[PDB]
């Protein structure tokens, strides 16, 4: 299963990781995409894990927007995990660096709660602008089910670590 994992509560673990690499090595049943509401994967995690599946993502993902049109703010789809997980569960944060509403991040994590396991990022963390350790807090706070999340700085991951109450 998941290892190197510090856990912080009863539910709720923490890596210093790359979500692709640990994704390959666990093949999780769940993967969580830090997904915008047009899935387009360009960069940060969901541009990471798209390359990672070889653009196998980006073309379900078209196809899904297609048929479905986009996702909310806050909102979710699961869709394949390809080479990294059974499922991808595509889930849209707050982006604070489009204005979107900070508040809105507690409704994403509610997505989580669907699963009983799942590897993850910090949602709205990285280039969608919040700080991580808000993110952290709402899911802790938020996430009832098996949390691992993956943080890829060592630097903010040490940060977070450090100064979890
Ligand atoms: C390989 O690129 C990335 C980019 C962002 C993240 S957040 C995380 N935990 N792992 C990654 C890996």
């Amino acid at each position: 299963s998941f290892s190197g994992y510090l856990k912080l509560t009863d539910n709720v673990y923490i890596k210093n990781a790359d979500i692709v690499e640990e994704a390959k090595k666990v093949k999780p049943t769940v993967v969580v995409n830090a997904a915008n509401v047009y899935l387009k994967h360009g960069g940060g995690v969901a541009g990471a894990l798209n390359k990672a599946t070889n653009n196998a993502m980006q073309v379900e993902s078209d196809d899904y927007i297609a048929t479905n049109g986009p996702l909310k703010v806050g909102g979710s789809c699961v869709l394949s995990g390809h080479n990294l997980a059974k499922h991808c569960l595509h889930v849209v944060g707050p982006n604070v660096n489009k204005g979107e509403d900070i508040q809105l991040l507690k409704s994403a994590y509610e997505n989580f709660n669907q699963h009983e396991v799942l590897l993850a990022p910090l949602l709205s963390a990285g280039i969608f602008g919040a700080d991580p350790i808000h993110s952290l807090r709402v899911c802790v706070d938020t996430v009832r089910t098996n949390v691992y999340l993956a943080v890829f700085d060592k630097n903010l991951y040490d940060k977070l670590v450090s100064s979890f109450l």
